[PDB]
């Protein structure tokens, strides 16, 4: 129920009130030392995994900066449900910089495959991740089949360790030139569908990029960047759920808990 | 003149000159059709105060000087503590770092934020570099005067930070659809306007869905709601402009909306 959710203290007290299966890491980008809760089993990455292609774009156009001004068409017949922001302009066309901007902010599914087209697809997104040094996420589908999941199959996964290291690296290292990571951080701090999930268990002591990601059977998660609006180093916290039984927006409770406990253990 | 406007006075007038009157108050509206250049409208050549629909020509402002620095765009601009104003949405996020000029352009298209109108300001030389480009551009009309909050301002008599539906109608036409701006400038500037958050009760209410509209909306705490549109047919064809500014001090802010929601159906009625 809603009152074991609230009560749970730590992550596997918070899987069992919703029995479900939750995959955690909060990673400290100061020491490397990272608290986690089932860190390295695979969890379908659903939309988390936008993140990273609007990192393969933003990587592809420091060698090629025309790129981000060039303009894709939106058609009609290329919408997908959920496409809040290329529904506006179908008909017309958007740059590639507002469909990655679209992308993360909304999760707009229509400019996702868009945006995969222009880059090279999934096999482009994990040339990205083995790059930058993440052997364990892949994109393999584009939208909306990579939502499938199935055990034992790895297709369009990660782990939350990985791609709590992959944040790292990507958004806060140096996989990016700096104006690349400091425009993708903007966006995921500008993130307008996490109000319920991680960003509703965290104190106001620390402006939050996130991205979210979810599927119509069980799958809700959320990634996010922790910065400390007093100065500081960031911390990282990546959260899978998978948890059937419970309805869709008490998913987006437990992700509010397992940000109420993060919370804790930072102090 | 109405005593005590209604809700069902305004959903009921059919002109222009009838709406005015179901709200006591003073109704500035110009549609303008871009293939033959004829305008209807009304009290098309009074001033009225801008309030933020002066954005629209502050990001053109800022376009049109990218144009010759391109760099411009992605530069990044702090933004502090002490910028902050009351309607900060966007850059309220952001305190403490800083955004690209291209995102504060964005973020005063699409949503209240008068922060990065001033932090805007500061890149581009202020209020007379707004004035100037709109002189370049062939408006003699409006002009920018102030920084934000005071711009939103407004006295009978003190032409600052005021224009008139007509000339902004026709500036609108120029510098969205014309050649004032660079092909990839002005189609930014449309993308901005298309995707504006702010004018969901205004004429977009008012307007049915043959057509894809780009706004620009502004108000201030006093009397003044205002709305200016670029009407693309979905199915092909011209556009049409569409300004409304309106003072109604005698009914609510939502009622304010209303009246331009009806602006739009009577345009929408008149363009057949």
């Amino acid at each position: 129920t809603d009152a074991a959710i609230t009560a749970a203290s730590d992550f596997a007290a918070l899987e069992k009130a919703c029995a479900g299966r939750l995959g955690v890491t909060l990673l400290d980008t100061a020491s490397g030392r990272r608290i986690g809760h089932r860190q390295d089993e695979r969890f379908p990455m659903c939309s988390t995994f936008k993140s990273m292609l609007a990192a393969t774009v933003l990587s592809q156009a420091e060698r090629m900066p025309a790129l981000l001004d060039r303009r894709v068409p939106v058609g009609e017949a290329d919408l997908l449900s959920h496409a809040p922001v290329t529904r506006r302009h179908a008909g017309k066309d958007m740059t590639v910089r507002d469909l990655c901007r679209a992308t993360i902010i909304t999760s707009d599914n229509t400019a996702a495959n868009l945006l995969f087209g222009v880059v090279g697809g999934p096999p482009a997104v994990t040339a990205f991740l083995r790059a930058s040094g993440d052997t364990v996420s892949r994109s393999d589908r584009l939208e909306p089949e990579l939502n499938s999941f199935a055990k034992g199959d790895p297709r369009d996964t990660t782990t939350p360790a990985a791609m709590a290291a992959t944040l790292q690296r990507v958004v806060l290292g140096e996989v990016l030139q700096p104006a690349s990571r400091q425009q993708l951080a903007d966006w995921l701090i500008d993130n307008e569908t996490g109000d319920a999930c991680l960003r509703a268990g965290l104190g106001k002591r620390w402006r939050v990029g996130d991205k979210t990601g979810s599927n119509g059977e069980d799958a809700r998660n959320d990634i996010a960047v922790l910065w400390p609006v007093a100065g500081g180093a960031p911390w990282v916290l990546t959260a899978y759920l998978q948890a059937g039984a419970i309805s869709y927006e008490q998913r987006a409770s437990v992700l509010a808990q397992v940000g109420r406990i993060a919370d804790r253990l930072i102090g």
